[PDB]
């Protein structure tokens, strides 16, 4: 019955540190493993934990805006937070200034060296092997 559940953070994981907050957890899968370099495809939506404001923008509450994993576009916090996701599996992921745009300054919502959340949720991936064949 709890409605705030007592989650714990992955503070500065081995990925590359990134902090990220376990909402839901994979129930199986072995191939099920969305990687970098590899096309995904996730929604991202929160609000600024920075001053605890709630997103409410004509964009974000309406268009399915989604990226692909690795292609430039993403830099570390939503990399770590995809690249470790499951299709069944779920984290709420913290950017920071350095996990986000806050040095070229090209953000979306609000990227003022502001901390926010984003709820990644992985529906859709595919791993694919672009590498040489040792066997």
């Amino acid at each position: 019955m709890t409605t705030e559940q007592e989650f714990e953070k992955v503070e500065l994981t081995a990925d590359g540190g990134v902090i990220k907050t376990i909402l839901k957890k994979g129930d199986e899968g072995e191939e099920n493993i969305p990687k970098k370099g590899n096309e995904v495809t996730v929604h991202y939506v929160g609000k600024l934990e920075s001053t605890g404001k709630v997103f409410d923008s004509s964009f974000d509450r309406n268009v399915p805006f989604k990226f692909h994993l690795e292609q430039g576009e993403v830099i570390k916090g939503w990399d770590i937070c995809v690249s470790s996701m499951r299709k069944n599996e779920k984290c709420l992921v913290r950017i920071e200034s350095m996990y986000g745009y806050g040095d070229e300054g090209c953000g979306e919502s609000i990227p003022g060296n502001s901390v926010l959340l984003f709820e990644i949720e992985l529906l859709s991936f595919r791993e694919l092997e672009h590498h040489h064949h040792h066997h």
